This record gives C-alpha cells, structure tokens and sequence, in this order.
C-alpha cells in the first residue's frame, strides 16, 4: 504494498471493541512510524516509534488539538527492528487504546478526545512497507 502515508476511514469513528489491525515492514535504517488517529485536524491518539532518538529507541505517544501537540507519554519497551515485519493491534476500550505488538501487550493510552465517534480516520506514516490496515469488531 500500500501507498504511505495511507489514511484508512474509520466509518463512524472508534467504538469499544473495535480492533485495527496493521501489518508491515519497517525499512532497513528506519527513523520514525506514526499512526495517527484523526478527529477532522486534530489528532485524538499519536503513536510515534522513534529507532533513533539521542541514540536510543522510543514510543512517544500524544494528542494533537487546534494544531497543538499535549504532553507526551513514554515508553522504552521498544518492539520494532529494522527490515522485520510486524503487526500493530490496536483496540479501542471504554477509556483507552490498547496497543499489543507482535502480539505482546505494549501500551495503553488514556482517551483525551472522547467524542470516539468522531475519530474517523486512521493515518499511517513514516519509514515502513505497508502490507495490510483493516478493522473488526470482537
Ligand atoms: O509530541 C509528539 C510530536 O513530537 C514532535 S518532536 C518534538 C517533541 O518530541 C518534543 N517533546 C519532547 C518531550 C519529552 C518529554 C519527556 C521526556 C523527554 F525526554 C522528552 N515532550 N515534548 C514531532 O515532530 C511530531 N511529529 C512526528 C511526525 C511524523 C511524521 C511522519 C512520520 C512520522 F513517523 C512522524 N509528525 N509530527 C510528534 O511526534
């Protein structure tokens, strides 16, 4: 494959036990991947792997409102390699994301925009070949 960045509709927005689903590979020598889920301009949920930071590898999560970035959330659990393919899960739950890569729990991030139904896009960016981006309801 898909062209990135690739914006994936959300019909409706996000709901509780929506699950999307990406798979890809990251790019050898890869810098940075975003997911962003959009509400119209702003960006309800951000999650940004970054491979090289000061030298070190880090999941910077955040909210983009009236075109002003919040207050990051951290993680250095760090589940991507270079030129190895992945699987991104992300399910909406009443008061967070949960993401699970490669099928290992990674990180929750709390809701700061709460009008879920308004959520409506998906895009996916940065240093990657995408292979697959869908949704389900479980
Ligand atoms: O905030 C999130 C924002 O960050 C900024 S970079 C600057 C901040 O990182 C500053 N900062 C440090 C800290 C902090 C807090 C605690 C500890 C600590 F060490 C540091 N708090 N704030 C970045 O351009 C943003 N962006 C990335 C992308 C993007 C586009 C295409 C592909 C892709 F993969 C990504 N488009 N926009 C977005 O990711």
């Amino acid at each position: 494959p898909l062209i990135v960045p690739y914006n994936l509709p959300l019909p409706g927005g996000v709901v509780p036990r929506m699950l999307i689903t990406i798979l890809g590979t990251v790019k050898p020598n890869a810098n940075r991947i975003a997911l962003d889920f959009q509400r119209g301009n702003d960006v309800a949920f951000h999650f940004n792997p970054r491979f090289n930071e000061n030298n070190r590898r880090v999941i910077v999560c955040n909210t983009k409102l009236d075109n002003n970035w919040g207050r990051e959330e951290r993680q250095s659990v760090f589940p991507f390699e270079s030129g190895k393919p992945f699987k991104i899960q992300v399910l909406v739950e009443p008061d967070h994301f949960k993401v699970a890569v490669n099928d290992a729990h990674l990180l929750q991030y709390n809701h700061r925009v709460k009008k879920l139904n308004e959520i409506s896009k998906l895009g996916i960016s940065g240093d990657i070949d995408l292979t697959s981006a869908s949704y389900t309801m479980i």
